[PDB]
């Protein structure tokens, strides 16, 4: 609104714009997100509400939830730079492993506290992890999805939702981190599809075409069709070259088919994978 000199956009969201944001009088600086040729929905800002109560060291701040002048405005704590723009960045040489591993240890704490309190975000996303200069990353954004969906990123979608569940579980945040995870490591994502189709088969011609003996229940989804064609498994060394073996088990975990058999994010953390897991400080450049 007025209260702010809206210092400039630094982002689209699947639910809405983000604007930084100066408090014209507290001198606070934030990230403003506008929930909006389309319409206005609304319905539970209760919901959202609940959300200013979350509060850890992995999760972005929610100072405020504004519903007026027929617009919800969500006030974050701000920080400097998002996932997305930290790997481009990172590209020629790629993020130092200690820092991925980092990064996803804190990730996983943040969803292991969001799930132990039955929020879940349903959309993680590069653009949803925000770094700050001490080596903290924290998840965005959280517990929003409650309405339809730069066209919307596939990605980093489970197959689950793909398939047409209706109910869908913690599991699908742990298979958007795990592309995330393959994505920091090979530079590349894993799953690029342009289309639902094409994201589905992106998967299924990696890990396999799925079928009842690796997910119980699978041929009676929604969107299940059987002319899927049946694609073979990839050995997976070919998955996330040159991820060491703790990291590929660790991943492999993540992207089980079976949203039962998918790794929790507090079973993640007990993984041999981070053992020797620190906190190193990355190379920002604001
Ligand atoms: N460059 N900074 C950002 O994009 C950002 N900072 N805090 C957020 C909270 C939610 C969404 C984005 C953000």
């Amino acid at each position: 609104m007025e209260n702010f000199q809206k210092v400039e956009k630094i982002g689209e969201g699947t639910y809405g714009v983000v604007y930084k944001a100066r408090n014209k009088l507290t001198g606070e600086v934030v990230a403003l997100k506008k929930i909006r040729t389309e319409g206005v929905p609304s319905t539970a800002i209760r919901e959202i509400s609940l959300l200013k109560e979350l509060n850890h060291p992995n999760i972005v701040k929610l100072l405020d939830v504004i519903h007026t002048e027929n617009k919800l405005y969500l006030v974050f704590e701000f920080l400097h730079q998002d996932l997305k723009k930290f790997m481009d960045a990172s590209a020629l040489t790629g993020i130092p492993l200690p820092l991925i591993k980092s990064y996803l240890f804190q990730l996983l704490q943040g969803l292991a506290f969001c799930h132990s309190h039955r929020v879940l975000h349903r959309d993680l996303k590069p653009q949803n992890l925000l770094i700050n200069t001490e080596g903290a990353i924290k998840l965005a954004d959280f517990g929003l999805a409650r309405a339809f969906g730069e066209v919307v990123t596939l990605w980093y979608r489970a197959p689950e939702i793909l398939l047409g569940c209706k109910y869908y579980s913690t599991a699908v945040d742990i298979w958007s981190l795990g592309c995330i995870f393959a994505e920091m490591v090979t530079r590349r994502a894993l799953f690029p599809g342009d289309s639902e189709i094409d994201q589905l088969f992106r998967i299924f011609r990696t890990l396999g075409t799925p079928d009842e003996v690796v997910w119980p229940g699978v041929t009676s989804m929604p969107d299940y069709k059987p002319s899927f064609p049946k694609w073979a498994r990839q050995d997976f060394s070919k998955v996330v070259p040159p991820l060491d073996e703790d990291g590929r088990s660790l991943l492999s975990q993540m992207l089980h088919y079976d949203p039962n058999k998918r790794i929790s994010a507090k079973a993640a953390l007990a993984h041999p994978f981070f053992q020797d897991v620190t906190k190193p400080v990355p190379h920002l450049r604001l």
